[PDB]
């Protein structure tokens, strides 16, 4: 049986390479060496939008906020692709598999997040920028208390030095949460969830294994990802109180 | 069935898009319009005194003018959210995106709307009504002409006879126009709809293989889609001078602009 939860760990990984193009790999990679431009203060915010491509251009807080808005909802699809594509997921009631999404894809794009961080700063642009975390915090209230728990989360998180394949079951096991608000049928979802929970373990015990509780210490992660969720959405409707029409409807969460 | 079964994936995952961002379907639409039911049946409003009745389970030709445009806002917050849904769509220059929406939203309005309607009428308040068609063209003018091109749109469009499945795919095709006002990046835009299109031809083909060329007559059916939206937005601008006390929506007021 244990070679089932081997071959749902290798769907779920060639899953997740088809469906996020920028890999936890890919992105140590380029944050050791293999050369994005760093974003450190505001002329090289200047020269990066003068530089990079970006999407979103149409006060500069303001702006890199709704960037990592633009982001978001690029995440947000990359996430739905890839949740379909875990066994049971599309078979399951389709409101169902609206509320796993809506209220999964934030944790999941925290825990992605995490990957494209270290202790000083976050890729941005597929890779081809760098923003530093001190220019970060040097925006303005209140858009300087915004990423500065992402960042606190990343740390200890990649302390556990997961890799993608580790990653893709952790994310199938957050879209699976059977206590999402408002879902009608819970049982096949924590069935599918146990599933995956099983093929973690074991992934987690072959590809880790001088980490004893390695298993134990990643669930323990998934609070903090609902605190950092949590408080965000406060961050989130003071955003609202924060900032005075067809945008704002492409942008009704992030 | 060699890259047919990548079209096929693409129109499997539209439609479910589709199902997920519209509450009413043709499918549920057409099982109200006839007789499927005897709790799917819809309070019939034709009169003042069926207007008036009607208003308990949800001037006059404001308020239902006032309605439309309500309807018309969630409308557009739908197909949005069936929009980000497009493989590529989010990827595209936000600009783009914004055009995107602005240009193909009343198109699909009209298109969808063609699902709640036969000649006598249009379901309305999630099906739990159905205005007829003469009573709304009793009001007064220039209300009482606003929905009669919309109704003989619904009537040649209803003969092709398409299902959920091909106007998911179909209104993925409006909204990836290359040829909007104001695009910056034309080429992928012109990409997805290849995709979209060559998925619609495909999926017209299986679904409906009896009719003959139903691909080019769907497409030729964008000509009077365009012709009603222009019609509209003259009878706005007509309404806007009329009435200087009404008040267009500021969604609707900011994608009418420059249109
Ligand atoms: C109170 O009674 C009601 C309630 C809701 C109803 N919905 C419909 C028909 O649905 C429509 C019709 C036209 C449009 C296009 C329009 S109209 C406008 O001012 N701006 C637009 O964009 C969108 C939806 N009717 C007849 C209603 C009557």
């Amino acid at each position: 049986e244990s070679a089932d939860l081997r071959a749902l760990a290798k769907h779920l990984y060639d899953s997740y390479i088809k469906s996020f193009p920028l890999t936890k790999a890919k992105a140590r990679a380029i944050l050791t060496g293999k050369s994005p431009f760093v974003i450190y203060d505001m002329n090289s915010l200047m020269m990066g939008e003068d530089k990079i491509k970006f999407k979103h251009i149409t006060e500069v807080a303001i702006r890199i906020f709704q960037g990592c808005q633009f982001r978001s909802v690029e995440a947000v699809q990359e996430i739905t692709e890839y949740a379909k594509s875990i066994p049971g997921f599309v078979n399951l009631d389709l409101n169902d598999q609206v509320t796993l999404l809506k209220y999964g894809v934030h944790e999941i794009i925290y825990t992605m997040l995490a990957s494209l961080m270290n202790k000083d700063g976050v890729l941005i642009s597929e890779g081809q920028g760098f923003m530093t975390r001190e220019f970060l915090k040097s925006l303005r209230k209140p858009f300087g208390d915004f990423m500065e728990p992402k960042f606190e989360f990343a740390v200890k998180f990649n302390a556990l030095e997961l890799d993608d394949s580790d990653l893709a079951i952790f994310i199938a096991v957050i879209i699976l949460s059977g206590d999402r608000p408002g879902l009608l049928n819970v049982k096949p979802i924590e069935d599918i969830q146990d599933n995956l929970l099983q093929a973690l373990e074991l992934q987690l015990k072959l590809n880790h294994p001088e980490s004893s509780q390695l298993f134990a210490k990643l669930l323990q992660k998934m609070t903090d990802l609902r605190q950092i969720v949590t408080e965000h959405v406060q961050l989130l409707q003071v955003i609202k109180k924060t900032e005075t029409p067809l945008l704002q409807e492409i942008y009704k969460d992030l």
